[PDB]
């Protein structure tokens, strides 16, 4: 997608040679927003066929507040592999902190249902907020929340939403942030009779890994293609009652799929 | 500045006409971005004078862990007097997020410590982060977090700080959320012998109030004067060592002050 080649293209120009946690090296920006008008389109990527069915079971997964990766593996999404202990578990990353944020009374808090409440009940607050940064768990997670902290915002009858993404390795991750997000906002949008607006992404530390080089050079000489539109298909009665089956990406005309190595 | 400046004009030009919590009625546009080379100067706004004493005062009181106005008041800073209940107590605010989380333990995370020790033993981690967004405690603070959540970078031998703001009164608390983040990179490259690099802010909810609607209009005809330069006369031990006289601004020619009241 235009806004999506743009910023891999900006990595290259200015980004800066910086080493990383996983041993492999990154060319990094820090700080950057897009915004997609999700009327124009589903923002799923065109320049190289992404794993929709990846995305929309991880997403179903975190709505579920799981964290265990058993559902994954029951519906064949392996992304989260290499994290998961002997037991599948990762610790109480996004699933368990949007649904169950924990607390010291014993008390958990529903972060997307509050969401919703504000969504239906008080549109206009300034404070619909998601975060998955709870500082006391982290620890325990297999993984610090790289999406981290997102808003909704209306206006119009429209719903937009905001992401901040501490750190994104633009080539694997970013595609399937966008899309997981977009979807969360049409999700969100049907069970509140919004429409939708924006999804505005931000990121903090934003890289390119050293050995995803070709097949970004590659991706970048690929024209984009029209966005899809995605269909869905019922109604659920909630946020949480939504099924992989519930969700077609109509028109999705991507350029062949480019293999790239997760860096662990 | 020019890009406060531009951004005022966004939110008059593109800005929604929203209702707001406080009753008072807004124009709103969701998700901007900025970025100040702090290396240019420091961003202190110059199109009116802003109390760089409030900022300071409150920037330490932030760093001490304290929520009760009480040191304010001692010198004079009024800012947060809407809001104190009569003890003076404003509940487990931004001081009481970045210094003592609590977690679900009897234990507190002191955010601005682990920071530091980041800064200085991992500097390229893509984890530096400090949030006010503590879930568990929202219903006890005065007002909800605004400068919610910020990431430190390190590139280059400086220091980066993104802030993402939810909420943004763009006339009254801007100007001070820049000043303030600005000056809390300048302590902490002082505290990790870095120079600064970026100030990278992004907006949520960025507006202006229908009432500060004259003020905004008289700003904007005002051009831009050269950025002053911040001083720090010495370098404390710590980051929590800083003192109202550390500092001191040089160049700093305003246009003059601007009153507008708050909406509480
Ligand atoms: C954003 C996001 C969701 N995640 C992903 C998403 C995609 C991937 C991924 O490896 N995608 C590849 C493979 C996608 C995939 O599973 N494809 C199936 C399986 C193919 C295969 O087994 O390779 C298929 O094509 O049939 C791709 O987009 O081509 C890995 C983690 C999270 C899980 C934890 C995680 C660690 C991550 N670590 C790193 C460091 O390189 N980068 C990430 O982007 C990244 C992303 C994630
Ligand atoms: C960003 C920030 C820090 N804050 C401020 C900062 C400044 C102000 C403010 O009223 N500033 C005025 C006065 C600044 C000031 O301290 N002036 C005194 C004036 C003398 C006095 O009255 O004491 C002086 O120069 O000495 C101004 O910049 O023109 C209010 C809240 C926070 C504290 C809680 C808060 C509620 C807020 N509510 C609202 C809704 O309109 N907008 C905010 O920006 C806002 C900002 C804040
Ligand atoms: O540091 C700050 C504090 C908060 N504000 C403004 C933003 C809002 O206009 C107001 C908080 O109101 P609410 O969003 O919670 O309804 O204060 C700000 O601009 N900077
Ligand atoms: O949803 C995600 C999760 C992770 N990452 C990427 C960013 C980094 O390359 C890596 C995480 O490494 P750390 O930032 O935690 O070091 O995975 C994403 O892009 N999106
Ligand atoms: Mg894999
Ligand atoms: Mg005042």
């Amino acid at each position: 997608m235009k806004q999506y080649l743009e910023l891999m293209q900006k990595v290259l120009d200015e980004g800066t040679q910086k080493n990383d946690r996983t041993g492999t090296g990154t060319l990094s920006i820090f700080g950057h927003q897009m915004r997609f008008n999700l009327q124009d389109g589903f923002p799923l990527v065109t320049t190289k066929r992404c794993h929709l069915r990846s995305i929309i079971h991880e997403l179903l997964w975190f709505l579920q507040g799981d964290t265990n990766i058993a559902y994954l593996h029951e519906n064949n999404v392996t992304i989260w592999d290499e994290w998961a202990d002997e037991n599948g578990d990762l610790g109480p990353v996004y699933g368990k902190q949007w649904r169950a944020w924990p607390t010291p009374d014993g008390r958990h808090i529903d972060q997307i249902t509050t969401v919703l409440n504000q969504l239906k009940n008080d549109p206009d607050s300034r404070r619909i907020i998601v975060s998955a940064w709870n500082v006391g768990e982290l620890d325990k997670m297999a993984l610090a929340p790289c999406h981290a902290f997102f808003q909704f915002y209306v206006a119009d009858g429209k719903l937009s939403c905001q992401l901040y993404q501490r750190s994104c390795d633009v080539f694997l991750g970013l595609p399937f942030n966008i899309a997981s997000y977009a979807l969360l906002v049409h999700m969100m949008a049907q069970q509140c009779d919004l429409e939708v607006g924006d999804f505005v992404w931000t990121g903090g530390d934003t890289h390119l890994y050293s050995n995803h080089m070709d097949q970004t050079h590659l991706q970048l000489s690929r024209e984009p293609r029209p966005l899809p539109k995605l269909i869905i298909k019922r109604k659920p009665e909630s946020i949480f009652d939504y099924r992989f089956e519930d969700f077609e990406i109509e028109g999705y005309d991507p350029h062949p799929g480019i293999k790239a190595p997760v860096a662990i």
